[PDB]
């Protein structure tokens, strides 16, 4: 209903376009990522017999996981859909609607261009290592670490960068539209 | 039926509160359940100490954390939102057969800011700030002299705690404003 409930109230593009790649990503997240990652600190292993050396590499190389950072940004961009249907739903039950609207999708380009953003700065490119060296203390001199399940969620990543991509391109051709029909 | 209590709520509420409490309180709800929940989910599990006594770990784990942060997070949710639901059933049971109904909102929204602010200022006092520590130094019996021990995901638990916080703060402000708002209008 939820779906159903927000099916009216957009132009073509943003009738489906946006709102089955939205499903794509749940789906995505739900169904299949969240088992790739359900042991990320149970199969870390690191060459030492210090005691705390992998808690603080872990910790170090790892400072939010994946599938949290996803998390968050489906929670971001879905509210301002969700809040400007709820806007004009109890009315219900054209400038003013014009003005929100055009608002709506203009934050959605922000939070999906920040949080891409993160990403790239955050963990150094969008492919994962087999190995971290790690020296921070109370680890001796330097540490191998090795990662768990580097080359699954290298693929998890890509295909979730280059979904995001694609909803930012609907956004911004939805804006043109709205920009030269005033 | 999240959809259908929440919007016998909506019922009798100004701009702010129709729309930004509430899409605030599902906010927190939503970063509590399908996020952060399970960031703690091996508090204890991974918890490190550098000793051989046993016993040792029980203590310190329960000296440093007495009480988890996700199940604070849980019980100001619900404390905040009894108020909700006393007012919706109690109208509804002199609905089934303005003042009253002023004097009931009013004190609604002034027990909603004294949990917040009561919440929030036991995270403060009882864990010294809003970050976590890599490394914790305990002392308490059975351990010996002073023991080493470590933390679990210290970054991520301080970024969820800043998180809950800074919106937990917000909610502050328009409970506030809607206070002043409803006072003028007499």
């Amino acid at each position: 209903t939820i779906l159903g409930g927000v099916n009216k109230h957009s132009t073509s593009i943003g009738k489906i376009w946006l709102t089955v790649l939205f499903i794509f990503r749940i789906m995505i997240l739900v169904v299949a990522a969240k088992e790739v990652w359900g042991d990320e600190q149970a199969d870390f292993v690191c060459n030492t017999l210090q005691p705390g050396c992998k808690n603080v590499c872990y910790d170090h190389y790892f400072p939010i996981s994946h599938i949290r950072l996803w998390a968050l940004q489906l929670i971001f961009v879905s509210t301002p859909a969700l809040l400007v249907a709820m806007h004009v739903a109890y009315r219900r039950h054209e400038g003013s609607l014009w003005w929100t609207y055009t608002s709506s999708i203009f934050f959605r380009v922000i939070f999906e261009a920040a949080f891409m953003y993160v990403f790239y700065v955050m963990y150094d490119g969008f492919s994962m290592q087999r190995l971290v060296k790690c020296n921070a203390w109370p680890c001796p001199n330097t540490v191998d670490c090795f990662v768990s399940r580097p080359t699954e969620k290298t693929v998890f990543t890509v295909f979730m960068i280059a979904v995001s991509g694609i909803c930012i391109l609907l956004n911004v051709t939805e804006l043109c539209y709205l920009l030269i029909r005033y």
